[PDB]
């Protein structure tokens, strides 16, 4: 937001093609396969998902057991 | 809609951002891949839609047969 606001005050048009099509245009998505910020936001939080299950979570079995399976199946 | 109607008279903007990035958020769908209320709501028809034809019209033979093809596939 603050690269949102503080590149349009460069005057939409003259705000410069440097800071322009960098990641003013990633913040807004299109309605379509524009590849967005939400994406990759989205994605981090599912990793950070599976990895809490893996420490904490163990289901009594250790980390180690499962550690040994992520590193099998990448 | 008691979260949203309530929330909402705070004053949308000065309407604080505690109670507005969740739950109101999750209301309307946008039309492309937010993650909605209504799709956990579809998947929570699907599940019982499996286990209410499990236990009742489970036909003619156990549903022991097939609580145990299940719980080998999960």
């Amino acid at each position: 937001n603050t690269l949102a606001v503080q590149g349009r005050t460069g005057q939409r048009l003259h705000g410069p093609l440097a800071t322009t099509f960098g990641p003013v245009l990633a913040l807004m998505d299109n309605q379509n396969n524009s590849a967005d910020m939400l994406n990759l936001q989205t994605y981090l939080t599912r990793v950070t998902q599976v990895r809490l299950r893996l420490q904490q979570i163990a289901g009594s079995s250790d980390p180690q057991a499962m550690m040994q399976m992520l590193a099998q199946t990448v």
